[PDB]
């Protein structure tokens, strides 16, 4: 697990407006969904052998061909498999969440961003403290993707759109992705398949 | 624990221009840097009976007043010390990456933003996952505090400056804070003392 570069599908799902909850919705509420979704996101990456790398609050950072190897076309399938269960996943969430009371409340949505690329993908920190995770653009771009593609919208890059059908790719396009000191050719890949 | 809502002080340190490396520098260095910092810096945390609620790439958010209690006061006495301490850290992290060829890539250098408010700490995810950290704008604050304020700068908020000294506060200011439905009193404070 010590830090090297790897080629990794970095998915980040990050809820849409989940301050709009943590502001909304009681502490417990927030915290009760949070886990629920993040149960059920988790278990979207974990079920497509996915990594849950960490989760960043609402949002969620799985990893693709790490540490567990993947080939690059596994990745982006399974990270895309992710993306797309979890958009499945947080239809029954807020389903459920909705004929609850805690969304219906914007009913939870997430922007999810994947990308494939090198990352330096291992254990970091202090060895007081080491989470394992990607560092590196690849991560970034994959965060900036999430954040950039709308709601309940799987934003992948150049890197991961070539392994899914362009039938599948709703849209192609670049954006001025933050921290990329040049547009990344992001494609909303299609949510459901 | 169990995620409940606690007045807590989520300090994130995030490397300015740390994708500048994982470009610039080569993997293993953005690695052994990351790490290196990432050390040094959880240490500053730890050493401030902080805790290193994870890291999110270059970028490590630290909690104090969870999961161990620790009044608001000793919470930002803590996250500042630990800001503090963290750019000192870095002011030795660099001279020994100048020194060896890592940075010099500028001396790497870390926006911190310290805020104090309540946020649901405890574990979230799945079972199958979960990690302890806080969630709420509480968080959000703090990581855009530290996305807000300028490198090698501690950017407070208002709850986390009335702690600090005024002599301390380097320049209150209202920031228009990214998620945050109100302008944010951000106070970076001195990074020394
Ligand atoms: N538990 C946590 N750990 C680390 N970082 C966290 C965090 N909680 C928040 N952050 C940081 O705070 C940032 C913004 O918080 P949101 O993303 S929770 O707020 P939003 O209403 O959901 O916004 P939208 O999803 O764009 O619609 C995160 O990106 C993290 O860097
Ligand atoms: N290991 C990781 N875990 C979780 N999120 C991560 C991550 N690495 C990156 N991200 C996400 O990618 C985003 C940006 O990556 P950078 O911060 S490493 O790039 P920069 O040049 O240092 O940017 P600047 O510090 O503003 O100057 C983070 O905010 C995370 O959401
Ligand atoms: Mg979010
Ligand atoms: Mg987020
Ligand atoms: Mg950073
Ligand atoms: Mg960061």
């Amino acid at each position: 697990l010590r830090p090297e570069p790897r080629l990794i599908t970095i998915l980040f799902s990050d809820i849409v407006g989940f301050t709009r909850m943590s502001n909304a919705l009681q502490s417990q509420g927030v915290a009760e969904l949070l886990n629920e979704y993040l149960g059920e996101m988790t278990r979207a990456v974990f079920e497509n052998q996915g990594t849950v790398d960490k989760f960043v609050g609402d949002a969620i950072m799985a990893l693709y061909g790490a540490p567990e190897e993947m080939s690059p076309s596994e990745q982006v399938r399974r990270a895309i498999a992710t993306a797309r269960q979890m958009l499945v996943a947080l239809e029954k969430l807020n389903q459920g969440w909705q004929e609850r009371g805690l969304v219906g409340v914007p009913p939870v949505r997430f922007r999810c961003g994947i990308h494939q690329g090198m990352a330096v993908v291992g254990l970091f920190g202090s060895q007081e403290r080491s989470d394992f995770t990607a560092i590196g653009p690849s991560v970034n771009i994959a965060a900036r993707l999430q954040e950039a593609t709308a709601p309940n919208s799987i934003m992948v890059s150049a890197m991961v759109a070539q392994y899914v059908p362009d039938e599948e790719i709703i849209k192609r396009e670049f954006l001025e992705l933050k921290g990329i000191d040049e547009p990344v050719m992001t494609c909303v890949i299609n949510p459901n398949m």
